[PDB]
């Protein structure tokens, strides 16, 4: 589950997955107000993700799914197509956070939630 992104998060930034947890506005559960920084916009998107997953019909917060990691990238599987689109989600994410690796700021870590202000942007 977490236990996936998590870990696909450990092995695509370095970084222990408790890292992104808690992260600015975004990263953990549910959001608010405008995103931080770059990582904090991967949060609202994921989030955003796993919206059209659940209008989809699954239930990308508990689905699990298996994947691995090459030189090639990342690749999804699961029995289920809910299981390969959460991955896809977590996928994007994950990349996304590697991306933006430069302009991770550790004072974000934990952001107490009352210091999110500012409009909500859309998906
Ligand atoms: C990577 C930062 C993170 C995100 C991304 C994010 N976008 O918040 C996240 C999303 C979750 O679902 C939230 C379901 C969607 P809603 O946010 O309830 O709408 C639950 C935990 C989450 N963590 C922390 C985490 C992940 C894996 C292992 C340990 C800790
Ligand atoms: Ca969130
Ligand atoms: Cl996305
Ligand atoms: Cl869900
Ligand atoms: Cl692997
Ligand atoms: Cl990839
Ligand atoms: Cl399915
Ligand atoms: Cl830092
Ligand atoms: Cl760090």
């Amino acid at each position: 589950n977490l236990v996936q992104f998590g870990v696909m998060i450990e092995k695509m930034t370095g970084k222990s997955a408790l890292q992104y947890n808690d992260y600015g506005c975004y990263c953990g559960i549910g959001g608010s107000h405008w995103p931080v920084d770059q990582t904090d916009w991967c949060c609202h998107a994921h989030d955003c993700c796993y919206g059209r997953l659940e209008k989809l019909g699954c239930e990308p917060k508990l689905e699990k799914y298996l994947f691995s990691v090459s030189e090639r990238g990342i690749f999804c599987a699961g029995r289920t197509t809910c299981q390969r689109l959460t991955c896809e989600c977590d996928k994007r994410a994950a990349l996304c956070f590697r991306r933006n690796l430069g302009t991770y700021n550790r004072k974000y870590a934990h952001y107490p939630n009352k210091l999110c202000t500012g409009p909500t942007p859309p998906c």
